[PDB]
């Protein structure tokens, strides 16, 4: 099998650690831990090749320690947080981009269930604020130079497995 490292980023309860529980287990978890700490190896297959993909959780609140020798880099924020999505230019691009000078970036938005929830547009309007819309992220997506741009429901499993796809089409260039 080709053998790539993923390590996934973004800011703190944006859905990492789900997203890739929900990819390597087919399960959403229902124990609370910060960042994956075993079993970090999952297998795709994309074009006919077998690729395993060894996926590094890290804390967005050390962390660098994480980014030698990566792949691909998925960068995270949430739809239910305009916030998250305005660390990605200035916090998250420059810190990968420093580490990872020319790896690829897949920028990913989670928690797609979200854009239609009543909660979640109640709480986002107090503020003055709404749901990420999808081209909000693909204008981010041509900003940072991500390869591409993706949605997806860890809880409902909508898109996870083509973020993973397409992150491993892009670590095979
Ligand atoms: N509605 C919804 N909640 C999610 C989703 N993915 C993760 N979460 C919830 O969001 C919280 C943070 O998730 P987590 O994966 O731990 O975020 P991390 O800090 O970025 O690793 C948790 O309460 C999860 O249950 C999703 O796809 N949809
Ligand atoms: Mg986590």
């Amino acid at each position: 099998a080709i053998r790539k490292k993923l390590v996934i980023v973004g800011d703190g309860a944006c859905g990492k650690t789900c997203l890739l529980i929900v990819f390597s287990k087919d399960q959403f978890p229902e124990v609370y831990v910060p960042t994956v700490f075993e079993n970090c190896v999952a297998d795709i297959e994309v074009d006919g090749k077998q690729v395993e993909l060894a996926l590094w959780d890290t804390a967005g609140q050390l962390r660098p320690l994480s980014y030698p020798d990566t792949d691909v880099i998925l960068m995270c924020f949430s739809i239910d947080s305009p916030d998250s999505l305005e660390n990605i230019p200035e916090k998250w691009t420059p810190e990968v981009k420093h580490f990872c000078p020319n790896v690829p970036i897949i920028l990913v938005g989670n928690k797609k269930d979200l854009r239609n929830d009543e909660h979640t547009r109640r709480e986002l309007a107090k503020m003055k604020q709404e749901p990420v819309k999808p081209e909000e992220g693909r204008d981010m997506a041509n900003r940072i130079g991500a390869f591409g741009y993706m949605e997806c429901s860890a809880k409902t499993k909508d898109g996870v497995r083509e973020v993973f796809e397409m992150a491993t089409r892009a670590a095979l260039q």
